[PDB]
């Protein structure tokens, strides 16, 4: 049983997306936070895949227990793959969780759901060059149209973490790759291999919940602390803020192709 979740932001159209897939009449409704629970169904026309229908999350850092429930469902590694379902409209906003789901090590398929209105308000995306500089497969979709929703499912099954070899995170500012790299190494086995990165970042981040969740030794505590200090010297800039600037920096750069 190959497992396929679905995440995005809010409203991104994940339960139109899941009930066109599963035959399904899950609850689907035009503002954010109708659905707050894991769902799992079958895909349809492939019965040896499972999908699970997640509530929608802004940031792999959740605000509110609805958001904690997919991010605890990817760290648990229980996913085979991440279909990630992004709004056509709010692309770039979209993306920032898109950047942290990569990182899980979990194989990204993006769904680029609600074409139909990006090309309402006649505006056209270069799919395959978004694909090459994202490093993730990228399908244009419709649940409205029902446009590109079984090719979605077919990528997501063939990316899964028993199909794909090395993947393609996205590269930041090289003087942050140093931190990341050192705080890898004082890391080393307290958290998975597949997962390192996101775990790496957040921990540089200070995200409150990763840092309670692994538990570090004083001595990893000490180290990483220093990392953060010296990094935030270099960049004259707070952890936070250069982490939230070079995501959306890549962000940038990979738009305007
Ligand atoms: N126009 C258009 N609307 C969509 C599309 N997908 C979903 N929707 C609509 O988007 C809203 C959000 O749907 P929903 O599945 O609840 O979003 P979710 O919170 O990610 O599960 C609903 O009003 C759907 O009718 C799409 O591809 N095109
Ligand atoms: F905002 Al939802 F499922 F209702 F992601
Ligand atoms: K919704
Ligand atoms: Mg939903």
């Amino acid at each position: 049983m190959t497992e396929i979740a679905l995440i995005g932001n809010p409203n991104s159209g994940k339960t139109s997306l899941f009930n066109l897939i599963t035959g399904h009449n899950q609850r689907v409704g035009n503002w954010p936070g109708v659905t707050v629970e894991r769902k799992s169904g079958l895909v349809k026309k492939n019965k040896d895949l499972e999908i699970q229908d997640l509530p929608g999350i802004y940031s792999m850092s959740p605000y509110s227990p609805e958001e904690k429930v997919a991010r605890d469902y990817l760290l648990s590694q229980r996913a085979d793959s991440i279909l990630n379902v992004v709004d056509a409209t709010n692309l770039e906003r979209n993306l920032y969780l898109t950047t942290q789901l990569i990182e899980t090590g979990i194989p990204v398929t993006i769904a680029l759901n609600m074409i139909d209105v990006l090309d309402g308000q006649g505006k056209k995306i270069n799919v395959d060059k978004l694909s090459y500089h994202l490093g993730v497969p990228v399908v244009a979709t419709s649940a409205l149209k029902q446009t590109g929703v079984d090719q979605v499912v077919k990528k997501a099954a063939h990316t899964t973490t028993s199909t794909v070899g090395d993947l393609a995170f996205p590269i930041y500012d090289d003087r942050l790759e140093a931190a990341i790299s050192q705080i890898l190494e004082v890391l080393g086995n307290s958290v998975p291999q597949r997962s390192a990165r996101f775990y790496a970042i957040k921990l540089f981040e200070q995200d409150s919940l990763v840092e309670a969740e692994l538990d570090l030794s004083q001595f990893q505590r000490k180290e990483i602390e220093d990392i953060i200090r010296i990094t935030e010297e270099i960049f004259t800039e707070d952890a936070e803020s250069i982490v939230i600037n070079e995501r959306y920096a890549f962000i940038e750069r990979v738009c305007q192709m």
